[PDB]
């Protein structure tokens, strides 16, 4: 059934949901959404329709040939406008997953991708004069890291524009991407056309690596770090003279040397300073809706309660902290509004490489917080909880180890943050 | 239309451009030139017209086959009086890089090569006593560094114009170039003749370096150090008894060593102060004309101000620095006038080499700049900005951390030239 598959990407597309599952069992089936990170239970369905929905899915990508079958791990692409019937415009393309469930089951996963103040998206005011500081730089190598949730490529969109009118528009900007998902002035995104099949993508994404180094790169934009190669040959053109901003997977702003180190980087190139201009570690959380603003008296009368370890982080300021409205207002749909960006940013010095580079990561880590005046992703969210702006529950599910930092830190930081 | 090219060549050879950018959108398509570094918007054309002049530039060029087709990265050069029609007897090669750009665009890219007081281009007299000490010395390498935009190649014919007569004749040079760009009195340059693809071009540039070694090479220059063979290959001249000048891709006068350990270089080659015996870096920045000479007051009535930084390296010599002049005078056509060199040339010790071998990056730049005298690319900027012979916004966009020179420095740098 076409008509089916058409009603769900349509509203799938106007929710504007990130991935989409379907769990087929032998009795009933389940839809689920990814809206704004937490999965949502869209409805649940007959066996034999969502099995319909899956093959019209399958059998209308650019996949054709292999046929649906059960029990085989089957990957697609849905191309719009390309791929048979048309598609909504805000959706460029979709990629299906097929693994088997059990006994006369099914799971597909649709991953959407979409078309789609510039100084602040939820940013610290340190991170914006960092950023204008590696901005201001001609040479070196940028690293943004972060889960495939946060907004990394916003973020460097966002760099790039500023960077383009703070140039005067005297320097050239090439940047390479498998999607053009996000367009930017004067970037020049340089797409990867003749991808064939999945295993060949990769010498694809180097030719074009090579292609835009053949050119006049001065700053380069790649989409993301994936394979040794790609790492290895960004690298070279940071000590050639070219200025580099990339996307990487990592789980912290220092724990992106482990993944170069992975990957095969040597320790000379990770030692110097003035080559590793910046790091910068992102998550996205929810934002509180500003109008309802429920305090913590109205949210125990309500119903529920926190645990120890979120009254010990709201211990220091009771009344400050804000708390989620579920009564279905008209100005919140559920009372999460947006999304804001917990981040932090690090400009390496010699000494700090030292000692990332020696393995003491304790010393490296008091080396950054209180030499280098840092702030970690832990201490953005509780100054971020103690404003009001996110729940603590959302904060500690997305980053750990709020409920560790000392009182003297938590003293500080409000001191400095209430002076300036 | 060829007519066209004719015309976009001629303009290009006329102003003597380096680099030409055709961007190519669905609408309109934009020329853009790269003149003294900057880029700047030349004209604003149909999208028609200049897909007709992008295929007639791949037409003409020597890689006919391929045809020229969108979505597609292709590579071609063009060579002066041996592909089809003629070309300005200024150009020898037009080097040719097509990529995609969206959905019915194109990204056209020609890198121009040219047939184009001795002591001193630019240069302190520190550097040019250095370069007399290490053209003395007749057994060693040594290695010009910095982007490709700096004048590299013009350096080395000056030192061997020079070295030549200071010889009195009676030492022979040999040359390897895979362009004859610049003609060298007395140096006999050897060309990359049977060069078939671009894969076989590293083979024939080896067999031309072994060819020049199986000569009566003495002093040896090759064009560039590109990859690992040809390094090793010069390194092993290097302690054969031959003198070897090279240029080099690098971000530092003391990053040559991070770029030789990652082509392959032992460290018991790099620790030989007696084998390596200079490492210079060059940039080139515009020089402000001197007759106009508009001071900061007058600049800051016209319009504009400086940044924090700038009023921070301003504020040691107020008056003494100047500003361009932006009133389309007779004298200048822009207030840029020509360009000059910042450099920074280093004669390594064995301390100092030892230093640098084991890691030690602060100490090595402490012994540098305090035992040995030495002097920064960010000082010479300094200095050429306190002399007013160059803008302050020009030298921090092509070289950072001129702000972070201490005032101690300062005033030692200042006494110092004061007093000679
Ligand atoms: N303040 C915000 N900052 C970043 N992203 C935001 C923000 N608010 C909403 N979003 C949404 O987060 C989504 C993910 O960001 P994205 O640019 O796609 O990064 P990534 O490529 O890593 O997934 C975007 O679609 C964006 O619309
Ligand atoms: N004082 C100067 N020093 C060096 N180059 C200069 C100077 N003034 C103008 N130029 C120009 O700089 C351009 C680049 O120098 P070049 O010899 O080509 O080095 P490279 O081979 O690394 O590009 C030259 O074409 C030269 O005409
Ligand atoms: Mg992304
Ligand atoms: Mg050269
Ligand atoms: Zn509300
Ligand atoms: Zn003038």
């Amino acid at each position: 059934v076409e008509k089916r598959a058409s009603m769900l990407l349509f509203e799938c597309a106007e929710m504007r949901v990130s991935d989409l599952h379907i769990k087929v069992y032998d009795a009933e089936a389940d839809i689920y959404i990814r809206k704004d990170g937490d999965m949502e239970l869209l409805r649940q369905i007959e066996s034999n329709t969502a099995h319909s929905i899956l093959a019209s899915l399958y059998n209308n990508a650019d996949d054709s040939d292999a046929t649906y079958k059960i029990n085989a791990y089957q990957a697609a692409r849905i191309v719009a406008s390309k791929s048979r019937l048309a598609l909504p415009p805000v959706i460029q393309a979709v990629r299906l997953q097929f693994n088997p469930l059990g006994q006369g089951g099914r799971y597909l996963i649709a991953r959407f991708l979409y078309t789609d103040d510039p100084t602040r998206f939820g940013f610290h005011h340190s991170h914006a004069e960092s950023f204008s500081r590696m901005r201001n730089l001609p040479i070196g190598i940028n690293i943004i890291s972060g889960p495939t949730g946060s907004g990394k490529s916003t973020t460097l969109k966002n760099l790039l524009e500023l960077l383009y009118i703070e140039k005067k528009k005297k320097v050239n900007i090439i940047s390479i991407e498998d999607p053009p998902e996000y367009e930017i002035d004067g970037t020049a995104q340089l797409p990867i056309t003749n991808v064939e099949t999945e295993a060949q993508r990769g010498e694809e994404y180097r030719k074009a690596i090579t292609a835009a180094l053949r050119s006049d790169p001065d700053i380069i934009m790649p989409g993301e770090a994936r394979d040794a190669e790609v790492i290895n040959l960004l690298f070279t053109a940071a000590m050639t003279g070219h200025q580099v901003w990339t996307s990487l997977h990592a789980n912290n702003a220092l724990a992106i040397f482990d993944r170069l180190k992975d990957q095969g980087v040597d320790e000379f190139k990770l030692t110097d300073p003035e080559l590793i201009t910046g790091l910068v570690a992102q998550r996205l959380v929810r934002k509180l809706c500003a109008q309802c603003s429920i305090t913590l008296t109205e949210y125990i009368a309500s119903g529920g309660g926190i645990s120890d370890t979120d009254r010990k982080i709201i211990s220091g300021h009771e009344t400050s902290v804000r708390f989620p409205n579920p009564r279905a207002k008209k100005c919140c749909r559920d009372g999460y509004n947006g999304r804001t960006i917990l981040a932090e940013v690090i400009e390496p010095d010699s000494k700090l490489l030292r000692l990332v580079a020696e393995g003491k990561r304790e010393d490296a880590q008091h080396y950054w917080l209180t030499s280098l005046h840092g702030m970690a992703l832990k201490e953005h969210a509780w100054l971020k909880i103690i404003s009001g702006e996110i729940c603590v529950m959302d904060a500690v599910n997305k980053i750990s180890g709020i409920d560790n930092i000392t009182e003297e830190r938590k003293k500080y930081l409000f001191s400095r943050d209430n002076e300036i």
